[PDB]
């Protein structure tokens, strides 16, 4: 897990710190991802503690970390960076590319729930592309592995958190599970499908707990295929008990995917 500063190489530039290298492996040379670190260096080995204990095709891989200038946590580079900012620049990308890949982080995310892992901050811009057709999640910050006897994780006090992607009993209970984690991917989903626009326009956190609550949820996008929606409306289900867990998810996905691309072969 401990890397060689010698042996890793920065770019100036800054892709987000984040920052672009390369890093020499037993005999290849690997491009990797920086999160530099210029309290805040036990969160930055809590991430790295969660990622190495993690083993997926849909999940950023950690190469490992480096105590240097900063402390350094070394990842696989995702080349063409957040799913939300790539749609925003390529809104010629296709219903059937974007079924491809939420379907990829719901299979990302099916493993992270097998694993009771809960993420915590699991929105499009934690989707990073590989390539067009290959999405993997990351930023594992805010994440938590569960306890051997709980489902759930319990926040002591309510920080700085992304309120728009979470789910009514994070707000009521602070109470965060992989079925709080299956809210968080509905609204990733409505992202996807509206090309990386923000959820909730113009409204303030509390607005939108106040929506969520009278029974409101955002409308379909543009576009946006009603299976698509449907599945969207069913990750938005106020009850943990009655909302889908990722296996329900994965395999609704799985199969939609195959009509579409049914559909395309004809
Ligand atoms: C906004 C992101 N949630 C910030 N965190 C991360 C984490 N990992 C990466 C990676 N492992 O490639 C990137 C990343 C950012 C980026 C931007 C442009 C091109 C490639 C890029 N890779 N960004």
């Amino acid at each position: 897990v401990y890397l060689d500063r010698k042996l890793l190489t920065l770019e100036d530039k800054e892709l987000g710190t984040v920052k672009k290298g390369y890093y020499q492996m037993k005999k290849v040379v690997k491009t990797v991802a920086v999160k530099i670190l210029k309290a805040l260096k036990d969160e930055l080995l809590a991430e790295a503690n969660v990622m190495q204990q993690l083993d997926n095709p849909y999940i950023v891989r950690m190469i490992g970390i480096c105590e240097a200038e900063s402390w350094m946590l070394v990842m696989e580079m995702a080349e063409l960076g957040p799913l939300n900012k790539y749609l925003q620049q390529n809104r010629h990308v296709k219903d059937k590319n974007i079924i491809e890949l939420v379907h990829q982080v719901s299979m990302g995310m099916k493993y992270l729930e097998e694993s009771n892992f809960v993420h915590r901050d699991l929105a499009a811009r934690n989707v990073l592309l590989v390539t067009q057709h290959y999405a993997k999640i990351s930023d594992f910050g805010l994440s938590k592995a569960l306890r051997a006897d709980e489902n759930y994780y319990k926040a002591q006090t309510h920080g700085k958190w992304p309120v728009k992607w979470y789910a009514p009993e994070c707000i009521n209970y602070y109470k965060f599970s992989s079925k709080s984690d299956v809210w968080s991917f509905g609204v990733l989903m409505w992202e996807a499908f509206s090309y990386g626009q923000k959820p909730y326009r113009g409204m303030k956190g509390s607005e939108v707990t106040a929506m969520l609550e009278k029974g409101e949820r955002m409308g379909c996008p543009a576009g946006c295929p009603r299976e698509m929606y449907d599945l969207m409306n069913l990750c938005w289900t106020y009850d943990v008990e009655n909302r889908p867990g990722f296996a329900a998810v994965e395999l609704r996905l799985r199969n939609y995917y195959y009509d579409v691309v049914n559909e395309g072969h004809h």
